[PDB]
């Protein structure tokens, strides 16, 4: 019944050339500048609407255009059609929608503009959809989508302009709200528009986009303008198709179709239970301090110097995430309020709760979300105390609104999932989701609700349950990760919470629990044996595959091939391309039980997991005292792994650390708490089997 996903894979083309077919429209030399604007939108907005907030996280944004630079190394790449690749690459791995790169003039140069820049990097990303008339949401959202959108441009112009500049070079970020250059006229100079009566048209952004501009000294290989007029190619058959593996002409209309708050993937035609599949006790869990946390175990001394010392660089060693810090750090003051405040009136009506979840689901859709649910915030789900002055947290929201960014499918297959990409990729969708959820929490707010995001700066709330309540994922192997079944265990969730009245989400079946008890991929590929190869076991009131995360902690944070580790989400059979094909494999998981052994071994037949060289085009860069160079120790390049053979599950022995070997409540990262392995490790060979916790229960039932 869904039919707008890719016929063709894209996995020979390189992610500079992004998912547009940009190469198969007309181009020329050179073309005369012409006075023109932007795209705007068509209705005013409202004071209903979500436009302050979107704003103030612009003008956030725009405080990172420009910075210090770092002191020039010895390992950036000289030629300049391999940096113009990377840093197309770049762009299109934050989410713009079009890139291009032109040389600056002197008249440019003319302006407050640094008169050492001689190149632009320019991109374009589309307006969002808008609910329809009459849908939820409509008014939070309508007149506010140049603004919505010149958000993420200043979004993604900051973040790049830090990355040059963490690289050596020079670089200011422009955008409409913060320009030292003509936005409009680099537009058309570097071939994403063209004129049409004094606007901005480009090719394939049908509904309107706005622009954001790199300029640096940095030297890049320049691109070429559209032709000016008549038929640039957009719909010859190769690109209506999508032959190279391109978005297909038709995905634009047939998207439309479908209400915006049902999001682009068909979760209504998942199985819906009123309980998760897996055993959850509620009255047997216990809330945990953030103190036990394991990155702040870490930071605390807990496991060790080595692991202490580099708890703050792990995932800073590449320019790139370096360039997404300011942007994450800053946001933090801006998460809201724990208090209850009074509803306002704006925001139209708000009596339905059904509706209300609607249009917060078509907020989360417009502003970038790959999925968004809601559940109740459950007073468990809080942590117990915070880990700077051991204060108690409080229950303070009703309700728990989820959602999870797609990691990236195309750059985690060029990868290692240990290497020096590994931690961009979770921090561009902790970066994303932490913007998502400020806006629409500070949206919220306007309306007289109190509202909080938890992002991975700033949790009060432990997301996996939430994620599992909200019905986006299942309990998998991995163990500390929730898979979903269309982009598999690919993804960072942000949480806000809220008192808006909204009705939620149910758990979800589409039959994990069988297909992990089959599988054991994470497990035999994960770089320090963390996984469980075993059953299941109770935890802190719970069922879950408990994974060693003192083992998965240290290599994290002290492994020095890479920045970081995701390898077991690159390894799942879950983790596909987003085609026919496989979006068939995964409706077969889910449809025919008696098929999953079979798609388990052809996985590794067909040598899934094997690293697409076409698809790694970052540069293999760390950052040591303030300066980039070459990687000290070297970089992991990971392939498939063998079997550990048939006896691994009885002979493999974990640690797990619930509650009673985890630092108290009130306990703060001043003290130290050495973590007790050998605890642990017998705390795992005691835990009760779900088999028998569900006798147990039955006996007072
Ligand atoms: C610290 C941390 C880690 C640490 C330490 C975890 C720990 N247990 O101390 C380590 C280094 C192990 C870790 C590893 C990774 N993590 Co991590 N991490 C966290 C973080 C920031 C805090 C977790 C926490 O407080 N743990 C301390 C206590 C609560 O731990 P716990 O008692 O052992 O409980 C864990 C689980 O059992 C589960 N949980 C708790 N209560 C209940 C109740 C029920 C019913 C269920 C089903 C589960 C559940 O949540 C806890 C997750 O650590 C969270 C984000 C957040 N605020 O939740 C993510 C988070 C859990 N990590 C995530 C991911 C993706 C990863 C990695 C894949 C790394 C990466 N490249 O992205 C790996 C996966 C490791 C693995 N095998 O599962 C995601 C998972 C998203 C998802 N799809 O489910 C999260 C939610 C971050 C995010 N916002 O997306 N991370
Ligand atoms: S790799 Fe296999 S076992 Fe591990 S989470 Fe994916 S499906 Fe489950
Ligand atoms: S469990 Fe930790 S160390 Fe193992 S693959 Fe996953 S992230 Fe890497
Ligand atoms: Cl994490
Ligand atoms: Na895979």
């Amino acid at each position: 019944a869904q039919i707008s996903m890719r016929l063709y894979s894209n996995r020979d083309r390189p992610n500079h050339l992004g998912p547009l077919a940009l190469e198969r429209l007309a181009r020329v030399d050179d073309v005369v500048a012409q006075p023109a604007r932007q795209p705007e939108d068509g209705f005013a907005a409202s004071e209903d609407s979500l436009l302050g907030d979107v704003e103030e996280y612009a003008r956030l944004f725009t405080r990172f255009l420009d910075g210090p630079v770092a002191p020039l190394g010895d390992a950036i790449p000289d030629d300049p059609a391999r940096r113009a690749e990377n840093l197309k690459a770049s762009a299109y791995f934050l989410d713009a929608s079009m890139v291009g790169i032109c040389r600056l003039d002197p008249d440019d140069r003319a302006g407050d503009c640094d008169p050492s820049h001689t190149h632009a990097l320019v991109f374009a990303v589309q307006f969002g959809r808008e609910p329809e008339a009459g849908e939820a949401g409509a008014e939070w959202i309508r007149g506010t989508n140049a603004a919505r959108t010149d958000m993420r441009c200043a979004e993604i112009a900051a973040i790049l302009s830090g990355y040059v500049r963490w690289m050596g070079f020079p670089a200011r970020g422009h955008f409409s709200g913060d320009a030292q250059v003509d936005l409009a006229r680099l537009a058309v100079r570097a071939g994403l528009a063209r004129v049409v009566d004094g606007v901005l048209v480009a090719p394939f952004l049908r509904r309107g986009f706005r622009l954001g501009v790199v300029t640096t000294g940095y030297a890049l290989a320049a691109d070429r303008p559209l032709a000016p007029e008549g038929d640039l190619g957009e719909t010859a058959p190769e690109v209506m198709l999508g032959i190279d593996g391109t978005r297909p002409g038709w995905e634009d209309a047939e998207e439309e179709k479908r209400p915006l708050h049902m999001g682009r993937y068909p979760m209504e035609t998942i199985r819906r239970v009123d309980e998760p599949t897996t055993l959850v006790v509620r009255q047997e869990i216990q809330r945990v301090a953030k103190r036990g946390d394991f990155f702040k175990r870490a930071e605390a001394g807990d496991l060790g110097e080595k692991a202490k010392q580099e708890k703050k660089r792990f995932p800073m060693k590449h320019p790139l995430a370096l360039g997404m810090q300011p942007l994450i750090q800053n946001m933090v003051p801006l998460q809201g309020t724990r208090e209850k405040l009074a509803p306002t009136g704006k925001g139209g009506d708000l009596s339905d709760p059904g509706r209300n979840a609607e249009a917060i689901k078509a907020l989360g859709y417009y502003l970038g979300a790959d999925f968004v649910g809601i559940c109740r915030a459950e007073p468990w789900m809080y942590y117990a105390s915070d880990e700077v002055e051991g204060k108690p947290i409080e229950a303070y929201h009703d309700y728990a609104v989820v959602m999870l960014i797609d990691q990236g499918y195309e750059t985690m297959e060029g990868a290692s999932g240990d290497d020096w990409i590994s931690a961009s990729q979770s921090m561009r969708a902790y970066m994303r989701g932490a913007e998502i959820a400020g806006v629409m929490a500070a949206h919220c707010r306007r309306m007289g609700y109190s509202a909080r995001s938890h992002s991975n700066a700033h949790s009060e709330v432990i997301h996996n349950p939430a994620i599992l309540m909200a019905g986006l994922g299942e309990v998998s192997r991995i163990g500390d990760t929730l898979l979903n079944p269309f982009i598999g265990p690919r993804s960072k969730s942000i949480v806000f919470t809220t008192d808006l009245p909204m009705s939620v989400d149910r758990p979800i079946d589409f039959g994990l629990q069988d297909f992990c008890n089959q599988c054991r991929k994470c497990a035999r590929e994960c770089p320090c044996n963390a996984i469980s190869f075993g059953d299941k076991v109770m935890f802190n009131g719970y069922e879950i595959w408990k994974a060693d995360v003192e083992k998965c902690t240290k290599y994290r944070v002290t492994q020095m091939k890479g920045s970081a580790c995701g390898r077991c989400m690159k390894m799942c059979p879950w983790n596909r391309e987003d085609t026919v094909e496989g979006r068939r494999l995964a409706e077969l998981s889910i449809k025919v039980p008696e098929a999953r052994a079979a798609i388990i071994a052809m996985d590794d037949a067909l040598q899934n997991g094997k690293r697409n060289l076409i698809k790694r085009w970052w540069f293999d860069l760390e950052v040591i005292d303030g300066v980039a160079g070459a990687p000290r120790m070297g970089t992991n390049e990971r392939d498939l792994s063998p079997d550990r053979g048939d006896k691994i599950g009885a002979n493999q022995k974990l640690a797990m650390y619930p509650p009673r070997l985890q630092p108290p409540p009130g306990t703060t990262l001043d003290a130290v708490l050495p973590v007790d392995r050998s605890g642990g490790l017998a705390e795992y060979a005691a835990a009760e089997t779900p088999a028998a916790a569900r006798a147990r229960l039955k006996s007072s039932a």
